């Protein structure tokens, strides 16, 4: 079958560490002998005040133990490091893979492992939206939990995570420190880039229902339209231009041809579907995960 | 949010291992000082040849190694249990958990660690169907990856993977070693009993709807429909008597309450959509799911 595909946890689950600092507990991932987590367990500061904050901050006020291993850790020294504090403690992590902090273009998936006083609860899926966010599912004490990826061997670290805002959309950063799009860890409004559909994923989720469902749909759009002409409608109709991967496009095409239908149908069944749709989870497949 | 929750997999990536025989290779699960696998790893065999096939497997084919924990394992005596076989190891796994083998009813949810070489490469979600099928994902070399929740502390084993049937749906045995329906471990045509919606679960999907995506979309009914009403109905639409299991109506009154929406409104929803969809996304999707139980998008 064709199903939404996750990473195993037990990498992740073996590095996570709870970090209570003066009654703020929060999650963060331990690779050789330092401890990754959010800054805002310090306390809660604005612009520019991180700086100083941290560097006042009493190292044996870190209580930080991993579970997994049944070990507490002893902090040497902090440094901040964009928005995320690493943390170096006089133990090496044994269980450390192989790993690279990898930053995600939107469009991409990630496997989330939610944590909680540094034990992984929950695991489940998401994309990066072209908003910069992901629409996840977390509770209070959650920051810290990673989304990650697998290649043999080697844990791919791409999000941290910090804020939960109003509409259930969740911000982050990478494992640099660095947030995706223009959101920061600040209890206040924070515009969002308007929503724009990941047209890629959208044409890979359609091609997944013809390949699981039995018999083509009748609203599958019986003329097809013209990438071209796609592109312009995309630009007034919130949709992102297509492709929005050039490299995705060998997955697409070979999509196209285990379902005999032509992509140029598939883009004229997304215009015709504007009517139902007028944030809902359509670009949650990506084509190459449709297409392995 | 409301997601699908997935159960963290590292305590199953400890135990599973790769077994091998003569030159037949599938996974396995070491739970104390034992193997589970399937049983066809010794053969494709037929009807009542299990025993005694089974009964002359020489110990030494038997090649078993767990690759988290660099062991190469060695057979002590296999012991066939239902289609499973039971492989008695020399070694204990000191990662064993706190472990159960429970059974599943129809419309609950499950983990996949989907395995090959005795390597949990990916994990997702399934349903057991009311065919006692899952629609699930695997290749070669998948058989022996297993099903499973956790409550805390204890695993809770459930399913391990024996066959694909050509409409890629799957099939295998709970650990007890006894299948899931009238599905056997045989590479034949079986006859497989016709789809029914499990009505739990696409009451929860829509539900989940309403409280994540769009909370008045304009496919949700107007009028409602008595649940005697839609029972008769269902009973000509392949959806299951509602409710499939009575404790799920305490999550799906909670879910009724949050939304504002009583679940006869849900329910004539089900029946409008099966003629008022064309091509509506819901919840991610655009057919009906069993994925959502009611449990998992009432607690999350
Ligand atoms: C970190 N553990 C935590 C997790 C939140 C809690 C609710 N769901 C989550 O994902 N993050 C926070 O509590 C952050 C802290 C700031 C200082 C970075 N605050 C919020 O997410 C805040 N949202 S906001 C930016 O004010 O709109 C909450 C607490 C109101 C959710
Ligand atoms: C076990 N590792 C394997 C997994 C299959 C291979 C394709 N996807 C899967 O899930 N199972 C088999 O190879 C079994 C073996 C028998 C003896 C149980 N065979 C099949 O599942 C067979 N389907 S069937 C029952 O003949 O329709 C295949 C191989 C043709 C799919």
């Amino acid at each position: 079958g064709i199903k939404i595909l996750l990473h195993p946890s037990g990498v992740v689950e073996r590095c996570m560490v709870s970090v209570v600092y003066n009654g703020s507990a929060l999650n963060g991932i331990w690779l050789k002998n330092v401890v990754y987590c959010p800054r805002h367990v310090i306390g809660k500061f604005r612009g520019d005040q991180w700086t100083h904050m941290v560097s006042i901050a009493d190292c044996r006020d870190f209580i930080v133990k991993c579970p997994i291993q049944g070990i507490q850790l002893n902090v040497q020294s902090v440094k901040m490091v964009g928005a995320l504090l690493q943390l170096t403690v006089h133990t090496n992590n044994t269980a450390t893979p192989d790993y690279k902090f990898e930053r995600l273009q939107p469009g991409s998936s990630m496997t989330i492992a939610c944590a909680y006083d540094g034990i992984v609860r929950h695991v489940y899926h998401v994309v990066l939206q072209l908003n910069n966010l992901i629409y996840a599912s977390f509770l209070n004490g959650a920051c810290g939990s990673v989304g990650y990826t697998l290649k043999g061997k080697t844990l791919y670290l791409h999000y941290m995570h910090h804020i939960e805002f109003n509409n259930k959309t969740h911000s982050g950063t990478d494992l640099e420190g660095n947030f995706y799009g223009p959101y920061v860890d600040e209890e206040v409004i924070q515009q969002q880039t308007a929503f724009q559909y990941y047209t890629d994923n959208v044409v890979a989720q359609l091609y997944a229902h013809l390949l699981t469902v039995d018999a083509r749909p009748k609203w599958l759009a019986q003329s097809q339209i013209s990438i071209e002409d796609f592109n312009s409608w995309a630009a007034n109709n919130s949709f992102a231009n297509f492709p929005c991967e050039q490299t995705n496009m060998s997955y697409i095409m070979g999509l196209s041809q285990t379902a005999r239908v032509p992509v140029e149908r598939i883009l004229n069944t997304i215009i015709q579907l504007t009517t139902n749709r007028d944030y809902d989870f359509e670009c949650d497949w990506t084509p190459e995960m449709v297409y392995n």
